[PDB]
């Protein structure tokens, strides 16, 4: 844990929160991180035991453990949790893509959204309803949900997670939104003023903000377009920088404080070895699960 809190100053400047991701192994694999999640973040999203092929494998049937454990955690934690993802095109089961009926796809869809959302009504803050629905030219992506039920499946899940739990800040979430310009943010944006002007319950659009080295100080400009499209609010979501320079993440930190409707940022990992891009070493603790200049460089920048 460091001894400044990043959560905690970040907030100071009125953002909801500045968090990481967790489960089961990274919350219990040591010491240092889950006492480092505890001392200076404030919001958890599970890596994955929140996603389709981990709670519901087989048609009608659930498993719940993992997702459980990350809830729990965080409620007796007093961390905010961003629940991750009921639709996605990967990680699926596949049960689900083999359906070829568009009513049957419809009930299981909703059935997946009402399960997995009623059993944490409440306690979640926000939802990546639909997660990489987008092609990078800005048209949609032509998974089963679009192939088999079309566009209305957009309408779909977000008025079914509305109704499920109308507490919950109901996000689309999405990469490559990271530069004003760029095709998918556009038809990001295009699309959603689209859905926003028809009824669809959209609250937030969700940035994951996956980079490489220098690409930080093009993510300003991404928010300022993203928010645009007219929604509650916006979040970058999963952050890491491959190489983790001071530069790219004081100008990703910046990017979210001088707009405002981003109201928190959740960095995809507390240390380097966990990482999923490991390789990189793209976090902003290091192999010995200690602040790298990065974290300190965040911290002096707010
Ligand atoms: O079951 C195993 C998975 O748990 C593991 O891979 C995970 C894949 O998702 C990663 O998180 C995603 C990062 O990419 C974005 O597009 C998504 O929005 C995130 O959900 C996670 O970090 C990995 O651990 O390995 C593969 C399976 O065997
Ligand atoms: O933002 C991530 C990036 O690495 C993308 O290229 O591939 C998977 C994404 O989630």
């Amino acid at each position: 844990q460091a001894s400044v809190s990043i959560d905690a100053k970040f907030k100071a400047h009125g953002k909801k929160y500045l968090g990481t991701i967790g489960d089961q192994y990274t919350l219990t694999k040591n010491t240092k991180n889950p006492a480092i999640i505890k001392a200076d973040f404030g919001q958890l999203t599970p890596e994955n035991s929140m996603k389709w092929d981990a709670t519901e494998p087989n048609r009608g049937q659930f498993t719940f453990s993992g997702s459980d454990y990350l809830v729990n955690f965080a409620q007796s934690n007093g961390k905010l949790i961003r629940g991750h993802t009921l639709v996605w095109h990967s990680q699926l089961p596949g049960w689900v893509s083999s359906i070829t009926d568009k009513n049957t796809l419809i009930s299981v869809l909703k059935n997946h959204i009402t399960t997995v959302m009623t059993r944490y009504k409440g306690k979640i803050y926000a939802w990546d309803v639909l997660n990489e629905i987008f092609n990078e030219d800005g048209s949609l992506r032509n998974s089963v949900f679009y192939n088999v039920i079309g566009e209305d499946y957009v309408r779909i899940a977000f008025e079914t997670a509305r109704s499920v739990d109308p507490n919950a800040k109901l996000y689309i979430n999405d990469y490559n939104l990271d530069s004003a310009g760029y095709s998918k943010v556009n038809g990001m944006v295009s699309h959603v003023k689209k859905w926003l002007a028809a009824g669809i319950p959209i609250d937030g659009i969700g940035s994951q903000t996956h980079l490489g080295a220098g690409a930080g100080s093009a993510v300003a400009g991404a928010l300022n377009a993203l928010a645009s499209a007219g929604t509650k609010e916006i979040a970058i979501t999963e952050l890491d920088i491959a190489g983790a320079s001071s530069t790219d993440y004081v100008n990703v930190v910046n990017a979210c404080l001088n707009q405002a409707k981003c109201v928190g940022i959740t960095v995809w990992g507390v240390a380097d070895p966990d990482s999923w891009r490991s390789s990189s070493s793209p976090l902003l603790f290091d192999g010995n699960y200690n602040p790298k200049a990065a974290y300190n460089a965040i911290a002096n920048a707010l």
